[PDB]
């Protein structure tokens, strides 16, 4: 039998999140027969990954990131490589995504469409990984994610010294207090510390309230990539208990997205927040351009596998469930989201799609389940 | 000697708003002395006109809707009029023109520049009116601005029987329910009968409570103007009480404007709001297209008028005061707005101007005083 409310202890959180990831492959798999259950690819845990298959996926990843960009030249001056192309789109469309009904697939479309650019264009073979938070929530500078060693998307930056205190002003609600980290600076290891950042900053936060803004965050501005982990902000927003708490105690689509990445005037940013401003440094503190982090696609991968857990625990009243509209907190007021919704991904991959199309993860152009 | 609680009484408030407009021009007029008084412009009551006077205003509006758009066409395709020109940079920046730390600023200048338009395209050398809520909040119907003769806007639309409310979401908070007003249909008489709207609809307001978009409200879309004027909703928030306490209980820039757009949770839509969609129909219940409707300049005229008079009751704390962001309520969150903040109007008129020009009617590229 299933788990009925999350644990306040952290190994029984992990337990039930087990049992319930399992429940989730098990329902999808069972139902499965252009999508059987012979090319049904299945995503792991980066830690599941040897350190050949870690290889192969970064270099997949420094390989998209070294090939010339498809957008039109005056769409986006800054962007050189196919790397910036998804970037370029997700600045271009953060109004629209984020707190809105199509936040969930939009971001299940994007790194689908980032995994077919690595296997068509940088020959991956491998699976896709995801980034597990509540593993890595007492100590993320070990995390094999960001350990600094070249099986890591590069890791910490340089320590900048006394640093302010992270503001974050989203709407007119007061700030939420957040530490600055244990870096600050340009990464010191990896595979990516001469990855070149070209796009943005567009609201990239920084240690003392301030916000650095470009005039356009579209013309081209190379940079190093910054990062500043703050393990203190996983273990308050991405614990175990957390992570089984957002998808137990979240009974709507509602409830589960606006968990997810924050509840308005309640001092939680959420599991997606979380993720995103532990890394600290640029982009990874700037909405617009986060992309930017290479952690961002294992980061993603997991919130679509939160949202695929959810999903299959009641595939009746789950799997098409849709709430919100197609503007950033419906400010200002816009239709509500409906499953004939058509959204794209600009000149990153693919074509322009409708809601229903996304749902799931074995229907559409999706073939795919999580371990 | 000057009031300072708001009355209850729409008799002696009208009184006490006459009184602050007398003291703001007795501070400007007084500060004047390469703006002198000599040049000294004055905004005046749209009562106050004369019969000639009106006749002169509306027929420069209307050659702007008959001279060839300035717009590239393939910024906005449906742009075909100079008075197209206003309405399309106002579609395109709605989202940071509003709820905003510019939002009262540039109004004053698009005001401003489509004066300019009419003064050196269309001959005119009439005085720039204003719309006083204040005296038609009584009846609608009666106003010199919308009642249907040679002399106004046009005035009410073709009747549409047993029509559903209006449902305005306001906030994260459920939705304020306006009557639907006495009209609906396109408008009836006046000298915009055959007057067409050539762009739009963004995001209309239906009764029953839904609303229509455009996939892209840029392109080209001929239609007639609907209105539907409905004096309830001036009487909730647009009588004279109304007015005087948005100006007296006002302490700073930010309860300003809040009060004057519409505070979210409290079921108004402040004095802005409610003249808005007074005048209901199509643009007038669309936030992006609402300059469509010609009553929107002498609305706005009265918008710049009462935080003119906000501004000379303090004018050493309040001249260049500031509060707000660069966001529609701060949705994503953007940077704070500031003197050197830099707004411009497109194609419309003019070009782009700091927050610093903007903040007095008698420096930058203002000498104006009202009446
Ligand atoms: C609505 O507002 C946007 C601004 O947010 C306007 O977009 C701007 O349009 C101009 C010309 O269409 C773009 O100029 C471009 O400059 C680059 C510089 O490298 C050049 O390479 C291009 O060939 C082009 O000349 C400008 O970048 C663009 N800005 C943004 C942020 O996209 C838009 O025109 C406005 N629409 C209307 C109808 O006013
Ligand atoms: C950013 O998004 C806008 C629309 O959301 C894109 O603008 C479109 O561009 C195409 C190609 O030039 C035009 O055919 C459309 O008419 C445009 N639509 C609008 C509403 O302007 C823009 O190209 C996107 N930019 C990037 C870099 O993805
Ligand atoms: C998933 O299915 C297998 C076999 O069908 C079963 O043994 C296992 O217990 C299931 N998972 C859970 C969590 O019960
Ligand atoms: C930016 O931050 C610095 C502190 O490093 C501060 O002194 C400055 O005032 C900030 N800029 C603005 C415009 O507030
Ligand atoms: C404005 O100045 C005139 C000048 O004589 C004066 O009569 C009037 O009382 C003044 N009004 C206010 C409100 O100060
Ligand atoms: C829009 O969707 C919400 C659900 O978030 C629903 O409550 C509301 O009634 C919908 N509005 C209309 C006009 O259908
Ligand atoms: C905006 O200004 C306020 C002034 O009260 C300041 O406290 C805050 O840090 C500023 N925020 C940003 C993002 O600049
Ligand atoms: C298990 O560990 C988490 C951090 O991973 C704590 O937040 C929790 O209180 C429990 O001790
Ligand atoms: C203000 O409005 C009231 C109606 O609410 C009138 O009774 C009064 O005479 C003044 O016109
Ligand atoms: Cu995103
Ligand atoms: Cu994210
Ligand atoms: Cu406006
Ligand atoms: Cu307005």
């Amino acid at each position: 039998t299933l788990p009925t409310t999350a644990s306040s202890s952290t190994a029984v959180a992990s337990s039930q999140l087990d049992q319930l990831a399992n429940f989730a492959y098990n329902v999808t798999t069972d139902s499965v027969a252009g999508c059987t259950l012979q090319n049904l690819r299945v995503r792991r845990d980066w830690r599941a990954f040897s350190k050949t298959q870690k290889k192969d996926y970064i270099n997949s990843v420094l390989c998209l990131q070294k090939l010339p960009s498809r957008t039109p030249a005056h769409l986006a001056p800054g962007a050189r490589t196919r790397y910036d192309d998804f970037v370029a789109t997700h600045i271009n469309q953060t109004q629209i995504i984020h707190y809105t009904g199509t936040f969930l697939a939009w971001h299940r479309y994007f790194i689908y469409e980032f995994e077919q650019a690595l296997r068509d264009e940088c020959s991956y073979t491998g699976d896709y990984p995801y980034w597990n938070w509540g593993a890595d929530a007492d100590n993320m500078e070990k995390s094999q994610v960001f350990d600094g060693s070249e099986t890591s998307m590069s890791g910490n930056g340089e320590y900048i010294p006394n640093q302010g205190d992270i503001k974050l002003l989203l709407g007119n609600y007061p700030a939420i207090d957040l530490p600055p980290g244990s870096g600050g600076g340009c990464v010191t290891s990896g595979p990516f510390k001469d990855y070149k950042l070209n796009l943005g900053p567009a609201a990239l936060s920084l240690p003392g309230g301030n916000m650095t803004a470009a005039a356009n965050p579209l013309t081209y501005n190379p940079r190093c990539m910054k990062r500043s982990l703050t393990t203190e902000i996983l273990q308050r927003y991405n614990t175990f208990p957390k992570i089984v708490e957002l998808i137990l105690d979240s009974d709507d689509i509602w409830d589960f997205q606006m968990t997810m990445q924050g509840v308005p005037g309640s001092g939680s940013i959420g599991v997606h927040g979380g993720g995103h401003y532990s890394m600290g440094g640029d982009p990874g503190r700037d909405v617009y351009v986060s992309p930017g982090d290479t952690a961002f696609w294992l980061h993603h991968g997991m919130i679509d596998r939160v949202w695929w857990i959810w999903q299959n625990l009641d595939l009746r009243k789950r799997q098409n469930a849709i709430s919100g509209t197609g503007t950033f907190m419906n400010n200002p007021a816009s239709p509500n989201t409906t499953l004939d919704t058509v959204i794209d991904l600009g000149y990153a991959n693919g074509g322009p799609i409708a809601m229903r199309d996304l749902m799931s993860t074995t229907a559409g152009p999706f073939c795919y389940v999580y371990l």
